[PDB]
């Protein structure tokens, strides 16, 4: 079944229903992903309303772009020009700049499929904006499946020559409370490599390093708290993890990552190369959630995309997008129960 | 009354009656006015679902911006600086280029003050969006009250000098039927002087010409007829009316102009120095609104604003706007009945 309904500031909460009663809701501020429950329970992190999300964290959930990461200096070089994008972190563009796509009231349409209802938000960013150039025509579209299959898919035009490298922002925790650590939750990645962070500044360090055999090595199901009790520099750096992941196999058909904690398990696809990983280290913080005070590692991201950092290091790929050209993208994360 | 519901797209549809029974209604959709009736006939063109306004004709109603009209060649100058703005007309830029504000889906909050209700509309056009200098942090306010009046609040800041002049787009046809020209409609209208536009590109002309005694001159009231049948060199250049009307004395308090149709005004108030009109001009496009072919001539536009043409005529004002400094304009429309006896036939 689907339900639409207010979700505030003029956004709205779509919901979905699927045959096995699993619900996933989305909201078309950020076109983004809101709640995923089984049994009464949350998989991942949400709000209740749009005016939470404005006020105490933007990101979770959302479509995040043009280009999702951070950029060091805000430059980026377009057909042999520099260009300077809108900073909003020190010198760094993160995640597209200020004000950007996660904040915008994208329309939407939905389509029932029966077994597979999607929802097809769509987004125009004018040329300039936040010094991109375009315009660019966006759409994501997120749907959901009676095998419990929630896939985005992403697609874009641009007028111009530009740069483009989107991400879901989805938080997962398999506890279902904020205020509880998903380092008892397991994982595996099929990544021998990663890229090393710079500094506290988060931008990448300037070279790719081999994981194999390290604490950060997951390529077999091993329990958070390792890596959270490393004490690689790396991990001491950012208090816990976030960083690039280097897939060693691409290719939608393979399932690149596995969250699991209990019977419980998620399974990640993407026919992107790299998966950024981010395990909610803030600390004291406490955001709110649901009434639950966040806990440092309350949270953890798969943020499927090209790695940022492809500017210093050409090897991570190329997140350029010409004129005319048409970008696809997407990722699938599959529910699974065992029995 | 408040009634909210889905209008199309993820567009919401805000729907207020006061207690005199008239009805107006809103969309986040271009922060626009949707329709407006009296006894059951609208005063104004409207579509009845988005996707209408985004297939056939996304300005009607709507808040256009960040500068309303035409910009020659897309060039402006910001603190001794050009800028050129993304041109969607030839080489101009008009309604502050394409896919702009009118098309976005706004936030919004209602406030119920009782005796009037309030839709704040919210916006923000980040920095370099169609090449203006920002970002700019906007809002539009629309409210309605049990006298009839409809009030359009514009709000800005932007943290770079850059330049804004919004309008509100909205058509007014008191015959309540697209398909019914507005030539029978009285108009009066408290200028002396217009702006001649160059050619068909309708950027200025460069001068001011005062229209006193022609058949563009409705200080006192006069049907529209009037100027649609005149061949006058500008109304034939148009097709009717297009034009920046000079306002005489300005000021909020002053009626600036006054639109009738039998028992029914509508009346004009801003604090804007000049009012854009335009009349429909289509030819035989023939526009479907609620199912009727619109007209040529079939309905009425007063966009009160600074006049457009100033990058060429600096006495038309200065739409400039320095960072940090706080933007505001005031528009009203008033609804009134029996204001004056207006019988006349066509
Ligand atoms: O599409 C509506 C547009 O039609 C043009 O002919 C007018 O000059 C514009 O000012 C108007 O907004
Ligand atoms: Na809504």
């Amino acid at each position: 079944s689907i339900k639409i309904r207010d979700f505030g500031l003029g956004s709205d909460l779509i919901s979905l229903t699927n045959k096995a009663g699993v619900t996933i809701s989305f909201t078309n501020l950020g076109a983004r992903i809101v709640d995923w429950q089984k049994d009464g329970k949350h998989l991942i992190l949400g709000f209740d309303s749009a005016k939470e999300y404005l006020e105490k964290d933007a990101y979770p959930g959302a479509t995040v772009g043009p280009t999702a990461g951070r950029i060091k200096d805000g430059l980026v070089k377009i057909s042999g020009k520099d260009y300077i994008l809108n900073q909003n972190e020190g010198p760094q563009t993160l995640h597209g700049g200020e004000e950007s796509i996660h904040t915008k009231l994208w329309t939407y349409e939905v389509t029932d499929l029966g077994a597979e209802v999607q929802v097809k938000f769509s987004l125009v960013s004018n040329d300039g904006t936040n010094g991109y150039p375009g315009k660019i025509e966006m759409s994501v579209t997120h749907s959901f499946d009676d095998d419990n299959k929630w896939k985005i898919h992403y697609e874009a035009i641009s007028d111009k020559d530009t740069v483009f490298n989107p991400t879901g922002h989805v938080y997962f925790n398999l506890n279902g409370d904020a205020s509880e650590s998903v380092e008892n939750h397991g994982l595996r990645l099929a990544a021998s490599r990663f890229v090393p962070l710079k500094d506290q500044t988060e931008i990448v360090r300037g070279d790719i390093v081999d994981i194999k055999n390290t604490d950060l090595d997951f390529r077999q199901e091993k329990q958070l708290s390792n890596a959270f009790n490393s004490n690689m520099e790396q991990v001491q750096l950012v208090k816990g993890i976030n960083h690039p992941f280097l897939l060693d196999q691409l290719g939608l058909d393979k399932e690149q990552a596995r969250l699991t904690l209990d019977d419980t398990s998620i399974s990640v696809f993407t026919d992107q190369p790299s998966i950024v990983i981010f395990t909610a280290n803030f600390g004291d913080l406490g955001t709110l959630y649901h009434e639950k005070k966040q806990v440092h590692h309350g949270g953890i991201t798969f943020e499927c995309q090209v790695s940022p950092g492809s500017e210093q290091i050409p090897e991570l790929g190329d997140i350029s997008l010409k004129a005319g050209e048409k970008y696809q993208a997407t990722t699938i994360y599959s529910l699974h129960t065992k029995l």
